[PDB]
């Protein structure tokens, strides 16, 4: 239909409008210039052009492996901010209640993170830093353990994900669905949500139909996906807390620690 | 030993990584909520929202049989593919001369496939369509001739492959020692395949000692089952024969021609 096809239109639009980064961008990047961090020289390296502040301390620098959690941490507080201004362009979110406008963002952010990461990782690395560093894979299994086993299962699904061969049209309208999953712990309107989601989910199919007309299971699957990313979630929330208790150094964001809490 | 611990290690994360469904995640999914086909009515719901292509050419859609066994097809396809990638782990078998890599996987591919089968099958169905769906075996018995009779005796088979309770760590090896026999037609270098087989039936001979200690015939039971298997794919290959000759809207997968050419 012409609402249809406009409200797929309308996800991609504000999908390209409120992410910094995107798979065709990170594919233009990556094809070749962004420097590479591959071993503890180049990461000393990058952190003093990249972010110079961090390593300014001096001997009270942090260890190498809490730095690089540190980053990572700052790239969530960033796309959850971004995933929340998104989320007002799916039909009936921004009518939803505040507080259930909370539990959706709160239990999708990093599935759709995690989803999003795959955009800028190949078997190799990822794109890191706004575009201007790519960070091995091999590197990052080198972190001494816990800070290494946070790295590979994210590439183990990027891989299998980019096996699908989406766009940025089909990613826009994966990640909506993953934010109107209607079988979040706490939700009060639990049905306004399930028809907020039977839109997306409906809008989604029909374009992954006409967008990939050579892969008769490509809904299934991404639904499959979607079940992956929830419990590569749950994983990473045990990692972390694992982190919070062994780690004295590696402290959470308050946002993020918001986003843990009652989570798994 | 501890290589040979470590090998069938590296065998059942090879397997966790390389194949969508595995075991443990078929029978939570089973447990519970998969859509569930058991009549044409519902058949023809599930095709309009989980392969929505096949079905969108109205009157020139395919005889409902036909569709069906479309599927399966594709989902053959797929699981060669990632069955490819699994043999790598497998100590040797990148080594060995590509002619033999394809001899070896022509052969076991669909041994596989229906060992496999077994795990998202119990006496009333089976889980179908990346977790989505599940179709019941009265159903797939009420389908006309000969397309019925490509499905029940993949059924018999399982409930006596499942009533080995075998668990995700053993099905790994056992796949992999199907990809190992060195007795396939048409081999080059046989002597240095059955040292790749050797190796791993060993490792299998030693994880079904410690991981099942309650059946001390467990490891001839599955070789066994690998002779079933031989059997069970040679009669499938004879049944899909007759459906190439008698239906001709039931065309094969160029990939799945090449696998049965010269099989049987
Ligand atoms: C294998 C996946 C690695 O990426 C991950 C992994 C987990 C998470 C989730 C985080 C974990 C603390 C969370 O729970 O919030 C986020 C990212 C995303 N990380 C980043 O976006 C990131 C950004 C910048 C860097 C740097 C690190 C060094 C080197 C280089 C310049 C500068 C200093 C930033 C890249 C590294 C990672
Ligand atoms: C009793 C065993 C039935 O399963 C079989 C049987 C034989 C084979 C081997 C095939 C036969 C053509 C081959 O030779 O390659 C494969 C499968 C595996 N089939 C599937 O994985 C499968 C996947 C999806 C579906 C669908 C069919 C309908 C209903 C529902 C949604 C959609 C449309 C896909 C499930 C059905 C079977």
């Amino acid at each position: 239909t012409a609402d249809l096809k406009s409200l797929a239109k309308r996800i991609y639009e504000a999908y390209l409008k409120n992410f910094n980064m995107n798979k065709v961008k990170a594919r233009v990047i990556l094809s070749g210039p962004p420097f590479v961090i591959h071993d503890m020289e180049t990461l000393c390296m990058a952190e003093k052009t990249l972010v110079a502040k961090l390593v300014a301390n001096g001997i009270q620098n942090k260890e190498a492996e809490v730095r690089i959690f540190h980053c990572c941490q700052c790239t969530s507080v960033e796309t959850v901010t971004e995933l929340t201004e998104f989320a007002k362009a799916i039909p009936g979110f921004a009518n939803l209640d505040l507080n259930d406008q909370v539990t959706l963002l709160k239990y999708g952010v990093y599935e759709a993170i995690f989803a999003m990461l795959s955009s800028v990782m190949n078997k190799d690395g990822m794109l890191v830093a706004y575009g201007n560093g790519f960070i091995t894979r091999e590197f990052l299994k080198s972190l001494r353990k816990p800070f290494c086993d946070i790295m590979e299962p994210k590439f183990d699904f990027a891989m299998k994900f980019n096996a699908l061969e989406l766009d940025d049209s089909d990613i826009s309208l994966f990640v909506a669905a993953i934010i109107c999953c209607g079988d979040r712990p706490g939700l009060l309107n639990v049905g306004h949500i399930e028809k907020m989601q039977e839109g997306i989910v409906h809008v989604l199919r029909l374009h992954l139909q006409s967008n990939h007309p050579d892969d008769i299971f490509l809904f299934p699957k991404l639904l499959q996906k979607m079940a992956d990313l929830r419990q590569l979630v749950t994983e990473h929330a045990q990692l972390v807390q694992i982190i919070k208790k062994t780690e004295s150094d590696a402290a959470l964001h308050p946002l993020l620690q918001e986003i843990y809490r009652d989570m798994y």
